[PDB]
Parts: C-alpha cells; structure tokens; sequence
C-alpha cells in the first residue's frame, strides 16, 4: 500500500567536525548530493536554550486541504497563541486516532498521510503557521537585545540559523538587495499532516532547517541530478501546475505520493526529523513532508561558493522558463567583485571564475546586439531600480550587466536575448544599457585574482 523510501543519510559529527558548519557540509556533499536530503544530529551536548511564552506568542494561521495532486500556492509573506494553536494541534492528532497524543506510532501517521491525501471522500483541513521572525513571534535561536543569560554562548554559533544571513562565506550575505524572503530565517509551527509540497528552493539555493521542539518532521527528498525526472512525472499526472504564473507569490506546488515517483525510476529518500536535529537540502533537491503533529522548526536558505555555477545555470534555467528571479546573479558577482580586498580568500577565487564566464559570455551578446544594428548606448545603474522596473519584458529576468531600451516604450527593458522582443522600431532607434564596459569589468576581475594569491 505505502512503501517507505529509503532512508537518507545521518550525520553525527563530533564537536571539532561541528564547529565550521560550511567545512562540515563541504565534507558532506559527496554523500547526500546522492540523496538530496541528509540529516545531521549535533554533538550530544550542543543544546541551544528554548524559552519562549506560549501565551505571548500569536501569529495568523494558515488552512490547508490535504488532497494529492491539487493545486496549492506557495506560501506568501484571524490569530492564534501557541498555547492556544497546540491545544488546538494536539486536541486534533488525539481525536482523529482516539489515542493519546503522544502515543501515535509515527508509521502509522506516514501510513495514514498518504492514505487520506489519496482518498476523494476524506476531506482534512488543517492549519499551521509560516512567517520570517517579528516583535510578535521571534526567532527560536537567541538574538542580540534585553539582558540574555548565560547562554548567550548560542550567540555566535554557525548552526544559530539568523547567523546565516550574516556569515561570510554564506555569497547571499553579500547581497545588499532586501530579499527578506529568502535572506531571513522561516519559522514554521506544524500540526499532525500540516504539510509541505514538492519544491525546491529559489536560485537552486541550500536550505537548513532546525526542529527546536515538538513531534518528528518527516521529509521526502530527491537528489539534484533527478530534478528534471521529477518534473516529467508531475508534469504528466499534473499538467495544470505548469502553467505560467503572473508574479513570484503565485507558484503552484503539490502533494504526491513518493512511492508514484519511485514507480517511474525517481530517487526518493525519506527521514523523520525529530527535536534538536538538522535537515540540509541541497542545490536543486526536491523535497517535501509532513509533521507527526505539533511542533516548531526553523529554516533558512545559504549558497556556498560550490553553489556559484549552479546558481548561474538556475537563472539561465528561469530565462528559459520566463519565471522571475529572487535577485541578480550578476549583481551579487559585481557587487562581491568591488568588495575583492576584504573577502574570505577562497571566496574570491571561486566569484572569480564565475565572473570570467559572466565577462565572456556579455562579450558575446555585446557582439551580437551589435551585429543587430543597436548602435546608441549609455551607462545605466540597474541596481538603482526597483526589482519589478527592470524585468525583461520577453522572460522576466532581472537585468543588471545589460538591456535594451526604447525611447516610444518609456520604463519597458529587454535582456540581450530579446531584443526583438520589444517594439517594432528598427534597432537603431535603440539604446545599449550597460552597468560596466568590458574595460572596467577585467580590473574587477584582477582584483580578485589578486586576492585569491593571498
Ligand atoms: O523547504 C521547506 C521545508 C519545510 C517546510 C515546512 N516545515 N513544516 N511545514 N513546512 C517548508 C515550508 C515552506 C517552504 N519551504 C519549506
Ligand atoms: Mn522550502
Ligand atoms: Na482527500
Ligand atoms: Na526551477
Ligand atoms: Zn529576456
Ligand atoms: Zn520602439
């Protein structure tokens, strides 16, 4: 009826091991980029301190219908407390096994997910909660500022998640664009079956997700080479998901039995995440799962200096599918480029590699918008504009190294592969915009070469 997955890699790495959490994960990768999701238990006495009032705590709930295959939205940045959200959970999980609420085998909860998705006469709402940190509902991990205890020794960890958007060898830290969405960490409070569909993360991005406390989080994981099987089968059982949407807060994501995409020779690996244990996902990993019942997780995404070339290929990726970008790619390589003298030396080596690609290949387009007869240019600073004032009108992605404009379509952009995308005048009447010339993109270059020799 359900058959389990195979379990994904567990780590347990001892305290020297765990102190650099990128040096762990690059230790790592080999292993569970085969898996797509692994899950890392912290040395036995790393216990970051949990306090919290459950009666101070509010956020709005979120409804949910469980039902395979139907369309749902990704969730978008009415009230419950906690305590009255886990009276509420927990009343639920009891009354729908007639079990106390702590004694229900999780097998027999993953059982019962996949039995009542798939069943047209069931009929299960449930609600959880989603949101970045606010003065309503803060981060699980410590923050600076009133007067913390002792265990401000959490403070500075690489494992205390609001960390992440902050350290240096994390490149979305160096992006100075506000992507609160994906820059800041997510706190999720779950209920038995709340769930969370199949996706990836935005730019091909890691992500990390911490459960402080409460019931297992069990997780579906495929590995980034298996991406494109994935999206097949889907696409054949779900066509009505792949159809283009008009913005970034209209994505639609689904619910769908792991065992159907095994049928069809996908990868699929599951874990049951409990208290005070790490999930990683990595770069293009489909995932999605569901809470054993009440509970509280923490996550946020990060990009390694691995993720650089993944992170170019993603945005060439959404070009060819016209779906918007989070940020610029180039801008974030340009921007870590004019920041070459204080970077972690590794860092420059790999963002100048990228940056050799990225010069070669607005060469090229240069040479062809040439070729086409756009001759007029002029300076423009893109990273001025609001991210919606400087989408390609053919493709949507956010332009920054270069566009195309029009003076008889006032505001309107196209990249350098849709310059016949915008108007009917002949290119000559068109305008080259252009952050860098090719003279002041190889000095940036040079200097993270310098910097890379130490
Ligand atoms: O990558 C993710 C992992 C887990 C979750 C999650 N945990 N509980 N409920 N949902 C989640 C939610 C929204 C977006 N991404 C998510
Ligand atoms: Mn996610
Ligand atoms: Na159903
Ligand atoms: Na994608
Ligand atoms: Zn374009
Ligand atoms: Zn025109």
């Amino acid at each position: 009826m359900f058959l389990p997955p195979p379990e994904c890699p567990v780590f347990e790495p001892s305290w020297e091991e765990f102190a650099d959490p990128f040096a762990f994960i690059h230790k790592i990768r080999p292993i569970a980029e085969q898996t797509g999701i692994c899950k890392v238990r912290p040395p036995p006495d790393w216990q970051p301190p949990f306090a919290c009032d459950v009666d101070k705590l509010h956020f709005t709930p979120r409804i949910q219908r469980l039902n395979e295959l139907e369309a749902q939205t990704r969730v978008k940045l009415r009230d419950y407390t906690l305590r009255t959200f886990g009276e509420m959970a927990d009343a639920f999980k009891s009354d729908y096994f007639n079990m106390p609420v702590h004694m229900v085998p999780t097998e027999l909860v993953e059982k019962e997910f996949w039995r009542l998705v798939s069943t047209i006469e069931e009929d299960v709402t449930v609600e959880y909660g989603a949101d970045i940190a606010s003065k309503e509902f803060g981060s699980g991990f410590p923050v600076r500022d009133k007067l913390s205890p002792e265990e401000e020794e959490y403070l500075d960890s690489g494992w205390n998640l609001n960390n992440m958007p902050v350290m240096e060898q994390s490149v979305l830290a160096h992006i100075t664009a506000d992507i609160c969405g994906m820059k800041l960490p997510w706190l999720y409070v779950g209920m038995c079956f709340s769930s969370f569909c199949w996706h990836i993360e935005d730019h091909w991005s890691y992500s990390i997700n911490y459960l402080h406390w409460g019931e297992p989080k069990t997780w579906y994981g495929v590995p980034g080479y298996a991406a494109e099987q994935l999206e097949n089968v889907m696409k054949k059982l779900a066509p009505e998901l792949f159809v283009s949407q008009p913005d970034l807060l209209h994505q639609l994501v689904t619910i769908m039995n792991p065992n159907t995409l095994m049928t069809h020779e996908v990868p699929v690996y599951r874990t049951n995440q409990c208290a005070g244990e790490f999930v990683i996902t990595f770069p293009r990993a489909y995932h999605s799962g569901f809470n054993q019942g009440f509970n509280f997780a923490e996550a946020v995404n990060f990009c390694t200096v691995d993720w650089l070339p993944l992170g170019r290929q993603c945005v060439e990726h959404y070009r060819l599918l016209h779906r918007y970008c989070v940020f610029s790619h180039d801008e974030m390589i340009c921007k870590m480029a004019s920041k070459a003298d204080v970077l972690d030396v590794v860092v420059a080596s790999t963002v100048q590699k990228d940056m050799a690609i990225m010069i070669e290949d607005e060469k090229a387009l240069r040479e062809t918008v040439r070729k086409l007869g756009v001759i007029d240019s002029e300076r423009m600073d893109f990273e001025l504009l609001p991210d919606d004032e400087r989408q390609c009108v053919k493709c949507k992605t956010t332009c920054f190294m270069s566009a195309i404009s029009c003076s008889c379509k006032p505001g309107l952009l196209v990249c350098l592969h849709h310059v016949k995308e915008l108007c009917s005048c002949p290119p000559y009447k068109y305008k080259l915009r252009y952050r860098y010339t090719l003279d002041d993109l190889y000095p940036m270059m040079n200097a993270l070469k310098l910097r890379a020799e130490s």
